[PDB]
């Protein structure tokens, strides 16, 4: 009779037996044949070291007991077949924390000489290592094991569908403008054993990514930058004004609140925080420099029952800093005016000792705005030459 | 015998074998013809590049083995059959990343001529690039592909169901007052292919929806305008008063403060910050200048043993910027009372001196306070006028 | 033979089709009646206008398979059946937008003339549209559509158990002190369609719940109120003290940080803010008006070079607006004497005229405090009138 | 023959129909017999009234069908069995709000006499109502209700396992030091009925836990407390410096800061704020007072064009309070002489005035120093003596 | 006939019975011997007493039904078996709170002899107790405890695999860098009983780990010791300068808002807070004595109608502290010259006596400087003395 071509597919699952390993001879074992694209970086959790990516798998294998001749079947050379009806071997992954969710697909092909092909989606929830020691400009190591879980190296042995370098150049379909960028997947024959008589076949795939670093750097530099700019201009106000001090502890008190944002959205790892969190201290003891240096001058000009100051501590300040580096009842009368002389003769010389400390403290106070100038510069134009040097190749 | 019609059904389904493919000529292939309508955008992440929306699906095939004739069978001309006892296509989506959670429809129409239909309820999430240079007024272009995961050209074709007229002008359930606005689903036929001699058809719906930019704007201005009436009113504070830096400094701390719950709540992609970034750093240095001709103008009203300022430097001040802009015993009595002149006489000099740099000080004022008053002026009709040509039409 | 009362579901369930619609003649549809009792209101979700609840459900319809005469097998009337072994409708909602996770219900009733009652319990998530617009004091209106995804209205229709006035008036059952309360549910009959020659059977229950509006009012007012309290015993600090203007800017600091802890917890739609957003910002400019009236005043009594006011802006200042609304040698010596009287007659000069600005100060205070002390009252008994009037009935 | 013991399950379970109710007379209920330990309270959601715990549950009931005599199977009393291939009864909850992820058993216990015994673990998500008007000192009462959902009293009916005070009194597994303390277990049976004609059997369980109240005491005190010692330190600051002022509103702004902080972390139900929410606003409204206090004595000892006091309002100010509580040429000289005479006595009689009420204003701040300080110590006193009424038995 | 190796199977699995313990005497208990490698610590909740963590698990035992001679069999010694085919025990957990998501391994392997081995992945959710009582230098010990549920120890035993010894020095596959560190896993085994006559066999894995105290370390220290350095310079200011008291103030200000990000990533148990909650709050009231130094010192050099020191009271404060510790016409002229003699002296007079308080102020002011700066000193010593006495070792 000649009904169809569903009487290939009865003929072919009359007398199947799904739990049996498909082999005529039990010696030899059954060769996999995989083969991997990465589709998208999903996440990237850098405190609970884990990766989840999606991939796109495919796989093959020789099935003894599916073969036909393609003639008395009406020249067909292969068909599709439901997935839960045949034997499928157990690929898992070494790197699972988890299990993701993927959808499924209940077919697969069969051609006329056994090989049975299965195409599949995998979201892969995996663990591995994130060193994050220089923080927006880090490369990523992470790898991916495909192995047998039960069956060992006399059973299933893993091989790979193409060469190992079309999988290696392979950035066909990956979406992109997601923050983090693929370079490579390499692929990696290797031998598990933990035990003796006992090994494993696995296929490591090293997935090589590179973070975006754009918006981190303009999200950390541009807070930096602005609070060093307003505290250039707080050294014009003048210093026995009163007003000076409360500016800097207000601008300190300004700058230790935006470190704390900064923490929340960074994370570190459980060697420490990143190359970056040194360059964030030295901008914070900067400007400890420029508060101590107000308070060091705020109490040299004010006025305390002063006294005059030492003749060698004003001579090579007022002379030398600015030429190196800058550029009867008769007779009861006058003996009342006499001291009416010597109250306003006090008030006078105390007076003009008062200013003989305020001209210190302005050559003084020029004299350290122009340190203090010098040393934002050189690290300013530190800070962009170690960035010039990176950004070339 | 007539016991009822479940005759029809065991006539149909006694020797039906649902992993068959379901042609009598295994040469031609089977046409699935699709349709969609978008009821609900659920979620739009633009931080993770992944949409997630809820649609209503349906899709209808041909059967070559479920026929019959409506006579014999009480002219029956289709009827209902559970889903898991029949052969179904394996049609996915390219963008999956996930799998959202959908309710489960058990039933299928029938035709008497073979045609399946089949009507289900989807969640989808998916992965789109979302671009958002300009943050509130933008617009997405997401897409959904539809294609058969194993099957290939020559075994699973994919057509529309009705005219590609009739879906792009549907917007009869959208579910509104959600935050984005649904323009047009736009249908478009392909056929996908990574490797030679394996096509795939696929079939894309273009979705394109817009943000309601609203609650965005008044979220966004209502301090950014606030802010900057208050550091108007902040001018008319005399500066030799010791308040007018303490205020400048405080307004300048609660803006600050006011950028890092903007950040929070408003994400930006893999390019950097939106346009309107621009426009909040623009704001910011506008009151940096405030600050600086605060502290420009303290340091100059201020009194350290002042010198009377150059006649050049106050002519063209207090004179032209005014009309071009603006609007034995009785010998020692003497002796001593020339000296009690002479304390009261350098008393009364000092405090004309300071009276000459103060005139200068005000004069100086209401001419910076007339410059800034009038770029705040010409920035804020601009940012009106880039307004009001958008929204027309 | 007489073994046990399993001999009825044997009788019932030997040549049993749990996939055919369960009728003697095709043409006559299968009636639904459906009922509701709302449990819980879980969720109320006003950013993504999803509502999440708990009902529990019942249903019964007409199996024509299912009879036997309870004589004959010892008068049983009913029994239990397992779900899975018959046929089953398929009810699900129109708003959809997620699964739900709602315990198994195993078994059925089965009477004796065919009727098969079913009970389960359901958790929903639905979406319904959320207006937001009196915030606290709203009451909201979502639905809840049954509906027969596949068949149409030829196949199965819906109705209801009982009548739809004790659907309405049942508030049994319902979890309350739990921040939404449930008004009433009420039941309604429809018919739906897209496009023609399709219809299908739908009953809506609309549901209307409404908030309690009570920690709300307090977690916003109490701030509220305090914030003003503070800024009136302010005004007492006399304003040639240099210390009000620092109250006023420290104070206005604290208002806007405490705005975005609230917009932080409470939600807007995309038609924007609520009615008491507007409230706010008036609360907002009060404060301003009271900021510009100091900063105003400071700048009037205050010691630079003065000169004597004017005498028609003393007359109506100081006269009426406290009746109105308030209530050789020889020679030589008087020489240098009439030269030290002159110092301290331009000394006592510049006192008496820094007199007459602050008694023009002190006059224009008390009538600017009373006048802010009268618009403070007057808002706040308007703010309590519109309260009070809502509250009775 | 004689193979094994495999010929009792094929002996018991050969001709064995999992869907029926296992009577000989269906005129007999079935009775089921529970038991409960409680393991773990892992949430309690004060917002939502969600109770989240993890019991211990088993249950037997009696089978009329799987009974065998233990002679002709070598002596066999007791086998297990697989839990999906017999009849097994529908407990549920009448409290469910969602479905818990519990492990699966898949055996019971059968003896021969038909006594069927069945072990699980169960993670319950219930809805119970909490009130927390004495928030860390506070005892709920939530309730479990196990029930029968489909069959009535004449077909299921629950019945406990072992007494009711054996139930009570268990407290042997119970995981401690994690916020909640469990106190008893007490089991009630009832019977529920909404409708007539319709009864259900129901056991309820009454779970009576009790808070932990230490760490939320140290973690509102301890700010509490300490921001009521800053306090008092600084009314020692004298009042005519400038800064008191300046100290209390940064003070009572930081204490601001902290109270949104604590409405973060601890929520409130639709009554309002607990109790000791009024002891923080008593607490606020104790720092108006001294800012009040502040406020009232900077306007009486500043300088402005002063008078002298009243002699009625002296006189009981400085006498009585300290007692009762505290402990031509020639002629034309000296009319110039007279006039300078006159400038410093005018000079000097303005400044003897402001000595004057500078006396009154420190008399009356250690007055309402004393006063201050008798109120802080009367309220905190009193704070500790409700306490320890509490804490003993 | 000899077709294939597929022969075996069907002979072993023909008449087979997965529901039936597989003994012949069934006096004899199966007995179950494990294995555990621990592979990530995911999680641990501080807050909730819960663990997560992720193991490798092995098993087999011994099945008296799956036997066979290898001749006749082409000397096949082990085959692979789905999992759902035969016989599995219900091993178990007495610590779950949850169920973890865990792939699924769908086949085992069985030897001639009828052991049956099982291999798979656990994802173990649990509850162990968690004292924190040294927050960072801390080791905490949580249990695994294996058993059987349902069957007690007549029918099921376990054993380990192999030795405790090899168990115990296992740290091969073991996941680092991420926070936790494993230090050992300990097997014990012991027999579980509440009531008499039922007892069930356990087996015990104590799993100790070990906190990395490194970044806890730095992102608690390096704001403490800042916030120290900041009140060191701040004493250099002079009191009388009306800057001390504000700068202590904001500074104390700042420090309290630290404190309540710290809580709210540093959790507490319900004994309380940890060890190191007492270091916070001693250098939290060190800075409250630097703040009550500076209020007590600026009442005393202050201007407030003084009068001179006590004698007793300057001679031990001047002269020891510094030395033990530190290094018609005519005749009414001269009459009203009198009388401005006499205002000139008590102005001075009132000047020299405001000198006298100020020099005891500023002698005083050191001493208290040197007495605090010994006291951080001591301190910040004794807490780097008890550091390095913990890392010896
Ligand atoms: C809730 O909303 C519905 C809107 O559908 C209101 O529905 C209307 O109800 C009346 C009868 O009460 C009908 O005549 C109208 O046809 C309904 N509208 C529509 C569009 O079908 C309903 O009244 C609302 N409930 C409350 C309490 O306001
Ligand atoms: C917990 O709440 C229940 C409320 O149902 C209390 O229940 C009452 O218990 C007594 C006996 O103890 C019965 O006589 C009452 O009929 C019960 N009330 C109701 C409404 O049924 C129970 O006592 C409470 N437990 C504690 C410790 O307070
Ligand atoms: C909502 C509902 N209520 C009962 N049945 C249905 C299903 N409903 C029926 C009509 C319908 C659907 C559909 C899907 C895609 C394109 C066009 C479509 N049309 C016209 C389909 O979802």
């Amino acid at each position: 009779t000649q009904p169809a071509l569903l009487r290939l597919s009865d003929h072919l699952l009359a007398n199947y037996k799904k739990g049996v390993r498909p082999v005529r001879d039990w010696r030899k074992p059954t060769t996999v044949s995989i083969d991997v694209i990465m589709y998208a970086i999903l996440n990237v959790d850098e405190k609970n070291q884990v990766l989840t990516t999606y991939i796109w798998y495919r796989q093959y294998w020789t099935d003894e007991f599916l073969q036909w001749t393609p003639e008395d079947f009406d020249n067909v050379t292969k068909l599709s077949i439901p997935t839960d009806s045949i034997w499928v071997p157990d690929i898992l992954i070494n790197e699972f924390v988890d299990v993701g969710k993927s959808p499924n697909i209940p077919y697969v092909y069969v051609h006329h000489r056994g090989e049975v092909q299965n195409y599949k989606p995998l979201q892969l929830v995996t663990a591995c290592s994130l060193d994050i020691y220089n923080f927006p400009f880090d490369v990523q190591n992470c790898s991916l094991t495909f192995t047998s879980w039960l069956h060992t190296i006399q059973d299933i042995n893993i091989t790979l569908w193409r060469s190992p370098e079309e999988v290696r150049s392979d950035k066909s379909i990956f979406i992109n403008q997601g923050e983090w960028e693929l370079l490579e997947v390499f692929p990696q024959f290797k031998e598990f054993s933990i035990d003796i008589s006992n090994s494993y076949a696995e296929m490591k795939f090293y997935v090589i990514i590179r973070r975006r670093p754009l918006f981190y750097a303009v999200s950390l530099l541009l807070p930096s930058i602005f609070l060093m700019v307003v505290d250039i201009v707080g050294f014009c106000l003048p210093p026995d004004s009163g007003e000076r001090v409360s500016f800097k502890i207000t601008l300190l008190l300004g700058y230790s609140v935006f470190l704390i944002i900064v923490s929340d959205t960074l994370p570190a790892t459980a060697i420490g925080t990143p190359l970056i969190g040194v360059y964030f201290v030295v901008c914070m003891a900067l400007l400890v420099i420029s508060l101590a240096e107000t308070i060091f001058i705020v109490r040299l000009v004010h006025k305390q029952d002063l006294q005059r100051p030492v003749p060698d501590w004003l001579r090579h300040l007022v002379l030398d800093r600015i030429a190196w580096i800058l550029c009867l009842a008769v007779r009861g009368l006058l003996q009342e005016l006499s001291s009416i002389r010597h109250f306003l003769e006090k008030r006078d010389e105390m007076r003009e000792v008062a200013r003989d400390w305020l001209r210190v403290g302005y050559v003084l106070d020029r004299l350290l705005f122009r340190i203090y100038l010098l040393a934002v510069l050189a690290y300013s134009i530190t800070l962009v030459t170690l960035w010039s040097i990176w950004h070339y190749s």
